[PDB]
């Protein structure tokens, strides 16, 4: 029985390669997510076919609709098998899904254009001066609306106050409104997103403070399926032989198209 | 019914209070571990209690005799009920219990006798001996080695990496043993062989020792792994998911890491 | 029965929201006061709902009237039952209703629009043409005034002190009028004089201007007196004692300082 | 009707003359409080006698006895009619007495020996090497009793479990600890009694961070009392007239034997 994956094209974790016009079926996609999913397979022992959300959502709750979107819908509602995707744990979507354990640890953090007036989240927040957003239908958004602290419960008022409209539909096009806005817009996004962006051409855009919390990513799966226990015996097998660390290291490092 | 809290004697998770002869049940202990105890127990709502365990050992499973030791080894043998401690989820861990999501962050590091600050155009420059894994494991003047029945020991016993394949062939046949029982009696041991010992432990215990007198030691490269502690609890047991939801809200409500400041950072003697 | 609780507009205690056309009742209003009025209907079971006094003045009396007006004068003639706005402690006013003990400190100070960078190794100074109330009562190329219908006025008219009584002098006879009928429209005055008008304002506003945006004012001196704002209530009425006793307890607990802190500090530039 | 004022031997509030032997009556007292009596008996109109407190200790509630002590219960038990002291109005006593308007402003404050290590109250709270302490029967006592800061809480925590006794009998023998322990003791006093002490031969103490809190100094009298209101009114008219200013500064600044 083929098994369906779904996962969203996010880079490093899914690319389309560079000729994807003249392959078929799983060889025209590559990234960190893509050898993650083959090794998982090549451990379980199944046949898989990678599949791309429809909508580039990682999913969420709507406006009082009580229907999942993104991966975590295609999960719910018997789309999707599995999902080997930069999908962060979090409270709402273990209620509804089972996640492995973290195979890549990561934060929020601030990205600007390239001694930073701002660098920690208290002085950004405290002037006004220059804007940020996150990413729609994401975890960064939730994180901040049910944050109950007060320099992130001030943040995401601004936010939702916005004018005009400051979150962005893609973490590519929020990447490139901090290169287009001259440095007015700061982007509150994963901090492994944030190193890939920093360290690729034309290497503009810099990381400034710490990490706000400290999540991680996790292999999904539908409630109640047979490859819970399967998968998260696989993540903790290829964390002890550090085949992630070289997956991370290969998809992050060894290229390195900047100056630094 | 009462279910027991099954812990490790380690600070700065749980420490022995100043006082704590006359003090009885959960308050003749204090530190990180009781607290994560207090706040799971007010978010799925029971009563526990704190015990150590008789062998004062993490849990690894033995050879030739087939049995678990330790505070796993308790575990599955229904002699505790949940393990809030510092235990680190492994492969071979998970086969026999179940992990929550890890609470903490850690990495297996190096801690050597902190060196003299050199004379020499009057700034003072601080130069180790060690600087990386490699270098430690290509060299033999300095000894290492890891603590007894741990995460540690395993996971340099099953690696495959080059380096780390030295180094556990070192480690093995080495007179007299290089390893240690106690995490305390692993510092002492650095503290006192004049900066020819180094401990291979976890980055959070490293770190609190360097925040804290009479700080002669320093933590020398970047983690050798990732890795996490887990909340341990026995397969087919109805505490996992309701442990597994109570440390994803407290780790979602900026709490995990108030206690992790007010434990680690805020108390840093040096 | 729902009192009324009516207070003045000025910043930081209580200003108008930005999307203010939508929102109703008790949601419309912001500040410092505002969220004192939520802990003092917390500290005690009340509901409350804010107004905004018609004639906009703090209180005093009229000549040759003896008629209240402002927020003293809506208070004693049984309009109002609470007023948690800053208003001044005096003697004046403490004959016809009740205070409670002062919920924050001020003084009477003077503003007067930030002078330019002294250019003359290469170091800027500061340099103000005035240094405090003395040289500002000699001195009479810079006018000054206080705000109408206020208490720095009933302070400047009875007093007996050299400087003030010279002061008052010069007040009261001034072409044009000196005085002003709003804070805003006296902060206005001094940064459109072009450095020859200083405003003397209580510490606590001139101090929160200072601290936002154009920052184009400057406190010299130090205060003239010592006064506080008390919370008011009509004479015997069953409100005075636990109103007091609100107030005690949130200065013990700390909420005073952090409200302070967040309405006075955490929203300040330059 | 003559009128018995209980009070304190603080000072600068009330201190003993130079030649008291030789002086009877209210004359054989001098300081700022001895002179606030005296206004206050000058405005409301009454003869009074100044009496000092049988033992030297401001009031508080003792070990579930439920008895006030010091000038709290000098006044409760019907035995003065007033209280003219430096007298903190705080939660517990204002439910037992009637407080006046504050006629002074003073705060939690530090006092070491003359790089300045310790600088705020964190600072001091996270280094255990040097001790502190407060007055027994006091406000600062209460006031780290009661706190629910967790700063406050853990300097509670220290000054309750140490060994030997921190806490000092008087603010006299509090200045004279911390002048002999050679700088290994730290007092937590008022502003105001910490300006005095500094400003004042041999001029070895001084004072470092800022105050902690806001309280006031304000006269006490026994609940339901005819003098609540006028002795409110003349503290009133002597802080609108700048009397209480005159005061201060004839009894803190005036002299200053010491070179700053
Ligand atoms: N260095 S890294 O970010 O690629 C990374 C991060 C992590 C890894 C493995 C790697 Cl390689 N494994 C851990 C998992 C493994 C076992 C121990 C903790 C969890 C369960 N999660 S983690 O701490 O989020
Ligand atoms: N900063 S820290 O080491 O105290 C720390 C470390 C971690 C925290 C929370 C904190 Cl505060 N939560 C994560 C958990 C949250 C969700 C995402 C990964 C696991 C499930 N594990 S973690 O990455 O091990
Ligand atoms: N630091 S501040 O100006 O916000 C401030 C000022 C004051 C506070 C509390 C604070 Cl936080 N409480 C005091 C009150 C408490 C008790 C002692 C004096 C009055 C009754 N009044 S105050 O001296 O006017
Ligand atoms: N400068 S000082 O400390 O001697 C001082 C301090 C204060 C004074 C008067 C003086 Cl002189 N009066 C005020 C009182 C007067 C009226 C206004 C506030 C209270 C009621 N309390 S205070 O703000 O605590
Ligand atoms: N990786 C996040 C989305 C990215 C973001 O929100 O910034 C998630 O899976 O929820
Ligand atoms: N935390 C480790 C023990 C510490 C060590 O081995 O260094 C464990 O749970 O196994
Ligand atoms: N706070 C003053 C008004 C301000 C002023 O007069 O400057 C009062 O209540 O009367
Ligand atoms: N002045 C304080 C006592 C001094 C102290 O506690 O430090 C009071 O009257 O309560």
């Amino acid at each position: 029985k083929t098994v369906v994956v779904t996962t969203i094209l996010e880079s490093p974790y899914v690319m389309m390669k560079k000729n994807h016009e003249m392959l078929e079926g799983n060889e025209r996609y590559e990234g960190y997510c893509v050898d993650l999913a083959a090794e998982i397979a090549k451990h379980c022992g199944f046949k898989y076919k990678l599949t791309i959300v429809g909508d580039g959502k990682y999913g969420a709750r709507d406006a009082d609709t009580k229907i999942w979107n993104g991966m975590v819908g295609e999960l719910v509602y018997g789309k999707a098998d599995i999902a080997i995707a930069p999908l962060t744990i979090t409270l709402v979507r273990e209620e509804v899904i089972d996640f492995s354990k973290p195979f890549m640890s990561l934060g929020i953090s601030i990205m600007i254009k390239k001694v930073s007036p701002i660098e920690s989240a208290e002085d950004l927040s405290k002037q006004t001066e220059i804007a940020y957003g996150t990413l729609d239908s994401g975890s960064t958004k939730e994180f901040f609306r049910r944050s109950k602290i007060a320099v992130f419960d001030k943040m995401w008022t601004y936010m939702r106050s916005a004018e005009p409209s400051v979150f962005v539909r893609t973490t590519a096009e929020g990447v490139a409104r901090v290169r287009k806005s001259k440095g007015k817009y700061a982007y509150l996004l994963e901090s492994t997103m944030n190193e890939y962006i920093e360290q690729r051409k034309p290497c503009d855009t810099m990381k400034v403070g710490g990490n706000l919390d400290s999540k991680g990513y996790g292999i999904a799966t539908p409630k109640g399926s047979s490859l819970g226990t399967p998968v998260n015996l696989a993540v903790l097998k290829l964390s002890e032989q550090g085949v992630l660390d070289k997956l991370k290291n290969k998809w992050w490092y060894d290229k390195g198209e900047c100056g630094a």
